[PDB]
């Protein structure tokens, strides 16, 4: 059965429906960010680089604590348009992972195991954690 952590739905920044269950059976990384967060602005290029280097992993940005326009500005300014971005304006996705503050990362292995890391992450650590999922 699906892990309760993946039982959520959301809307992508570009108007598509997203189902957390679509991540079951594959490695995935959810990156929780806020447009106004300087730390997220700094980590954006890093997450984008790791996402590009690991096409086997489904990266999902989860934007919160602001409205769509601010989220679009962030995605336009930093290189993270290559992977799915969720507009979590109602904060339900963050709540589902127990995330109250950004930045944060949720690592999902193919078995559905979920590990949440709160705080910043270097390119090396993200790379190593992503590799561990496979």
């Amino acid at each position: 059965t699906v892990p309760a952590q993946l039982q959520f739905s959301a809307k992508t920044l570009d108007g598509h429906d997203f189902h957390g269950e679509s991540l079951l059976g594959k490695p995935a990384v959810l990156w929780f960010w806020a447009p106004w967060c300087p730390t997220c602005q700094g980590e954006a290029p890093v997450v984008g680089q790791v996402a590009a280097s690991h096409p086997e992993v489904t990266f999902v940005g989860v934007a919160g604590l602001d409205q769509v326009p601010a989220m679009q500005e962030f995605v336009n300014k930093y290189p993270v348009k290559t992977f799915t971005q969720l507009a979590d304006t109602d904060g339900s996705v963050w709540a589902n992972f127990g995330v109250t503050q950004q930045p944060a990362y949720a690592f999902v292995d193919p078995h559905g195991n979920v590990d949440v890391v709160r705080g910043r992450m270097s390119q090396d650590e993200l790379t190593r954690r992503v590799t561990a999922l496979t």
